[PDB]
């Protein structure tokens, strides 16, 4: 944003958005597969304290 | 690379890049749901057994 004008700088920062979005996707995807697993362990915690 | 000069075809491997790029990442993210319902199935014969 300094050293480059506007209508050059969109070009890289359109590169830059794509890889960010796909970077946070993949993270909370794993995110959700995780907490289905953990939630399972806490379901059958739950039945050997009743 | 044979009947392609580099500056050509660098244009045509950024797309064959992306396309086995995502093809891999959809790949590994239905063999993680897999492994799931696979193991819920272990846990419960391991029961069986027990």
């Amino acid at each position: 944003l300094s050293r480059l004008d506007p209508p050059e700088a969109e070009v890289q920062i359109d590169r830059l958005i794509t890889g960010r979005l796909q970077s946070l996707q993949t993270y909370v995807t794993q995110q959700l597969i995780r907490a289905a697993e953990i939630r399972a362990s806490a379901n059958l915690a739950a039945t050997k304290m009743s």
